[PDB]
């Protein structure tokens, strides 16, 4: 009543649209998504108000494992129980389980206590102090990501001993409150007429028209007749496709270009030809248009809500039945297509089409054969469906029954098999359903890694209610961690018109299914608002005043008391296991870049040294390029480790959170190499040289015996770094974009140009980095060689795994990055990868490109 009211108003202002304007549509197709997906989402709410209290830790807390973990030495840990002042300092060892580790807590407690506990371990989890992180579970403790980044950093666990009726009464506080095919005719449409055009009065209006299936045509284009341009240009005139209404596919779209001809493009739009209710559209249509930047196939299939501006299309489907006509069902679907020949082949011909089906375009006479032999591609190659899928003529009805025969029975394929399925190439929702149940055992740890990606995947959808939707939604509502990504990946969209209406619906639904989540989100949007403000304050303040006049401002406005509660203890957006407590105002500045990025500190008593945490919100830039390039290095760095590589990887957190804003994760003790090549006199790395100061500083920074694991993590993270770039085509690399941490590892910031941009980028080597690898000596080919090994190793990895890459990259164009458009930018991948040749040919070629970086280094190394 007074809550249901609350929550609606509260969900309105967290996902930045008004409840009422869903509503305000009168949308049969918007409400029934609304109805549904809002049961479902309940449904899960109720589910999980029951887990048990190791479920709900699996739910609230998923655990953080290394790479190498998934599915011997001394340890020193430091374990207190919840709200205890007194810890326990105890000796463990790597191999030991949590168990272990709490059965040793629990004696120790029994002992200074007096008294034989009533606890046993098995009622205990272990927080991670002042973090939203666990231990738990029968892995050793070396296979915790904390625990092994603990023992990188030399630092000592710090666990907190949690009893399962705390873990409850977590649970208990965060509960929800109380006939086609007989139609033979050609397809046709009449073009009535448009408005609102705005074009050179010297040239004529053209209306090219193309019925898709995905990127596919389904028939030759067609256009209308050349009429004189006016803001309401009237044609009424049949556009006649060679396509009969039978071999209309499900998944057919039905494409509009408008354009001035002596070209020039002003407006397009789509529309599927079959509604969510599986009917053939029939009478009058008003499209409002896209303008342009000939046809758009995989442009959205819902018009520009900027009616008022917008050109608009008139068009009428015909009735071409004088009663309802629907999509046949699948029962008749198996059906007609349960009806074919069985190909028998020659025992020359059966190498032929293994060589072709292990082989990725394809000549006719190869199609006929893959087509003949559609049976046996089931039965003997089943990883070859989508080269299948591609031959099928999906613009004959009989042929594609025949293929969807095939499907029904089809095996499950491995989950490389169905990303490459969810392409916009695989348009048919058949496909789309199969390639989403082959993807429903992607573990949370592997959707995490290609989220971003399947929700780009929800801008090729025809349709609301769909397969991926309920898959993204009932997985988010399963995991708080995929829950809060999912939630951040919509919402960072919401000033996108085309997007607004299908992500807008999907947080609702969303926040139905958690009311808790949905209070800790706009904690967290509330925290932004406030950082807008005061990085609008800043922008306006660095131009009229000094850094440390606009400094000192700044942090009076912060110590304001609405801005001291919104921006202190909030989950922080780039990880909810990271806590941001007590902002730090004296530690909190801004860089002289152009957008004047905040730097944002914050603390933590429960948390100790690993509570001093900052954050980066950076205002007027696109962040989606960094966090897909951060992510790819992520992933790089996952598969190197499942290899046993580790490169020293610093893939920081970056996330978007609006328009043109975002978040990055601060790595402290790190500078960049222009700050430390500065050279200032009165410091500890103070040069003779300037080719020796970031070798000096990496000495004052790891004193005696130190030194040495300094220069292998430099190394170690060079050439993971010398890789990623090469691969990805980052440019635009130089000292002020190239930084490094106390440790010794070396990492890259600003991610703005990749894929070549369009230039080759050619393999780099700089010689301030191959003095440090060669521990400060001219000449040291033991250690320099030993770093081209890295290399080698490294770049052989990814290409095992270039098929992924491939997939994930083809999976972004839907995103609509400006450097990710096109084939062209593929190619890049595929170019920088070698994957047409053999590991020999690629790393040969790989080796003339490491070589040619080497003799560019030496023209550096000559003066
Ligand atoms: C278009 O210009 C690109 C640069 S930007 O700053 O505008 N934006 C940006 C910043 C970062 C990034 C990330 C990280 C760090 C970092 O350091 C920059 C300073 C910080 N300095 C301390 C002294 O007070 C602040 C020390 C010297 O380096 C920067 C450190 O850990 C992670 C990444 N990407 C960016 O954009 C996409």
């Amino acid at each position: 009543d007074r809550v249901k009211k609350l929550i609606n108003s509260q969900i309105s202002l967290l996902i930045g649209k008004g409840l009422h304007e869903f509503d305000s549509l009168r949308d049969p197709e918007v409400n029934d998504f609304r109805t549904k997906m809002r049961q479902f989402c309940e449904e899960a709410a109720a589910h999980r108000q029951q887990l048990g209290w190791v479920e709900w830790l699996q739910y609230s807390f998923p655990l953080q494992l290394e790479p190498s973990a998934r599915g011997n030495r001394a340890l020193l840990v430091n374990v207190k129980f919840e709200g205890s002042e007194e810890s326990f300092t105890f000796q463990v060892s790597t191999k030991d389980m949590p168990l272990a580790l709490m059965a040793c807590a629990l004696r120790k407690k029994a002992t200074v206590f007096r008294q034989p506990l009533v606890e046993q371990p098995e009622e205990y989890a272990l927080q991670v102090n002042g973090r939203h992180e666990y231990l738990y579970g029968n892995y050793p403790l070396c296979h915790f990501q904390y625990i092994c980044s603990c023992l990188h950093s030399g630092l000592t666990p710090h666990l907190t001993m949690v009893h399962s009726s705390s873990i409850l009464a977590m649970r208990d506080e965060q509960s929800n409150p109380a006939s086609l095919w007989s139609l033979e005719q050609p397809f046709s449409i009449e073009l009535i007429e448009g408005r609102k055009v705005n074009a050179d009065e010297r040239m004529k209006l053209v209306v090219q028209a193309g019925l898709f299936h995905g990127n596919e045509m389904l028939c030759k284009t067609v256009s209308s007749s050349e009429v004189n341009v006016c803001s309401e240009p009237v044609w009424k005139q049949r556009l006649e496709f060679d396509i009969s209404v039978c071999d209309l596919p499900r998944m057919a779209r039905l494409c509009f270009a408008l354009y001035a001809v002596v070209d020039c493009p002003i407006a397009w739009a789509n529309l599927m030809l079959f509604d969510y209710k599986d009917q053939l559209k029939t009478g009058e249509r008003c499209l409002y248009m896209w303008p342009s930047v000939l046809l758009n196939p995989a442009g959205t299939v819902r018009g520009n809500p900027n009616t008022e501006s917008a050109a608009a299309l008139v068009i009428y489907l015909p009735e071409v039945a004088p009663h309802p006509v629907y999509f046949p069902a699948l029962e008749k679907i198996l059906e007609l297509g349960r009806h074919g020949e069985r190909g028998r082949i020659t025992e020359e011909e059966q190498l032929q089409l293994r060589e072709i089906l292990e082989r990725g375009e394809l000549y006719e006479h190869e199609k006929d054969l893959v087509w003949k032999m559609r049976h046996e591609v089931q039965e003997h190659f089943p990883e070859a469906l989508a080269r299948l899928l591609l031959v099928t003529k999906w613009n004959k009805h009989e042929d594609v029954a025949q293929m969807l025969y095939l499907l029904c029975s089809w095996p499950e394929l491995p989950v490389l098999s169905a990303l490459e399925l969810l392409d916009f190439s695989f348009p048919d929702c058949y496909v789309g359903s199969f390639a989403i149940k082959s993807l429903r055992k992607l573990t949370d740890d592997e959707l995490f890694q290609y989220l971003l990606q399947l929700v780009q995947v929800l801008k090729y959808e025809s349709y609301l209610d769909c397969e991926l939707t309920k898959f993204l939604l009932g997985r988010a509502l399963a995991n708080r961690k995929i829950g809060h990504f999912l939630f951040w990946h919509l919402r960072s969209e919401m000033h996108v018109p085309s997007v607004a209406l299908r992500f807008g619906l999907i947080m609702e639904a969303y926040c139905r299914g958690s009311t808790h989540h949905m209070k800790v989100l706009m904690k967290q949007g509330e925290a932004l608002s406030k950082l807008k403000a005061l990085n609008d304050f800043v922008k306006v303040s660095s131009q009229k005043t000094t850094k440390p006049q606009t400094k000192e401002m700044m942090h009076m406005c912060m110590r304001q008391e609405t801005y001291m509660e919104a921006l202190s203890h909030l989950q922080s957006p780039l990880d909810p296991s990271t806590l941001l407590e007590e902002v730090c105002v004296e530690q909190c500045t801004f860089m002289d870049s152009k957008m004047k990025p905040l730097w944002i500190m914050y603390s933590s008593e429960e948390a100790g040294s690993a509570g001093n945490v900052g954050i980066i919100f950076k205002n007027g830039d696109d962040l989606r390029q960094d966090m897909l390039t951060l992510q790819m290095i992520q992933l790089m760095d996952v598969l190197w480790k499942q290899e046993g590589l580790d490169l020293r990887m610093t893939p920081y957190g970056c996330l978007p959170t609006g328009d043109r804003t975002g978040l990055i994760e601060v790595v402290l003790h790190s500078d960049t190499i222009a700050n430390i090549q500065l050279n200032k006199s009165n410091m500890a790395a103070t040069a003779a040289f300037n080719k020796d100061a970031l070798l000096n500083w990496l000495k004052s920074k790891n004193p005696g015996e130190a030194l040495d694991r300094a220069i292998e993590e430099f190394t170690l993270s060079c050439a993971g770094y010398c890789v990623a770039t090469y691969v990805l085509g980052i440019g635009d690399r130089h000292s002020d974009n190239i930084m490094i941490r106390e440790s010794g590892q070396l990492f890259h910031i600003d991610f703005g140009h990749f894929l070549g941009n369009r230039e080759r980028v050619p393999f780099i080597l700089t010689y301030d980095f191959v003095h440090v690898i060669q521990q400060g000596k001219t000449n040291n080919s033991e250690k320099f060689e030993r770093f081209r090994g890295y290399c080698e190793r490294a770049y052989t990895i990814l290409r095992r795994h270039g098929l992924l890459f491939l997939h994930l990259f083809a999976l972004m164009r839907a995103a609509g990055l400006p450097e990710l458009s096109c084939s062209k930018d593929i190619q890049y991948l595929k170019d920088s990868l070698a994957l047409g040749k053999t590991e020999e040919e690629a790393l040969k070629h790989f080796r003339v490109k490491f070589n040619e970086a080497l003799r560019e280094s030496w023209k550096t190394k000559v003066n």
